């Protein structure tokens, strides 16, 4: 189906995986299974500087979700991380919109943003400006 995202995240440079790890590894925290369900991702959403609602919140979690029962793991997580920076995830029509550079401001920091896809380097990388 999504063999675009999904391998996607394999074509990531070792920075990308490296600094998104340590994003996961905060978002994560406290989770049953290490993975992000509506209650941790709901921390980081507002941790951001916001508050959504917890019917929303299943909502993103399942949007992205493979399984679709309720949470997202790593590959899950660089799956709609690749294109939520690119933008080509689903749309922009609510206005409701998630960003992954922002995101990791929270998580950690700065440091995942210049630094942060290496790719730009020499690899290609599209719907980057
Ligand atoms: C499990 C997971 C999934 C998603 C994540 C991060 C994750 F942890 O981030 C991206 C998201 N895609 S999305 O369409 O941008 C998007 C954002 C939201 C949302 O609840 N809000 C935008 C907001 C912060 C405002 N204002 C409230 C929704 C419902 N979709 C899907």
């Amino acid at each position: 189906g999504d063999d675009i995202y999904k391998a996607a995240v394999e074509q990531l440079t070792e920075e990308q995986k490296n600094e998104f790890k340590a994003a996961f590894d905060i978002f994560v925290l406290g989770a049953e299974d290490g993975c992000i369900s509506t209650k941790e991702l709901g921390k980081v959403m507002r941790m951001l500087g916001q508050n959504p609602t917890p019917e929303e919140l299943q909502e993103m979690i399942d949007e992205v979700d493979e399984d679709g029962s309720g949470t997202v793991d790593f590959d899950e997580f660089l799956v709609m991380m690749v294109r939520c920076m690119k933008d080509d995830s689903k749309g922009a029509g609510a206005g409701v919109r998630i960003s992954a550079d922002a995101m990791m401001q929270a998580l950690l920091g700065a440091r995942a943003k210049e630094s942060l896809d290496l790719r730009a380097h020499l690899k290609q990388v599209k719907k980057e400006d």
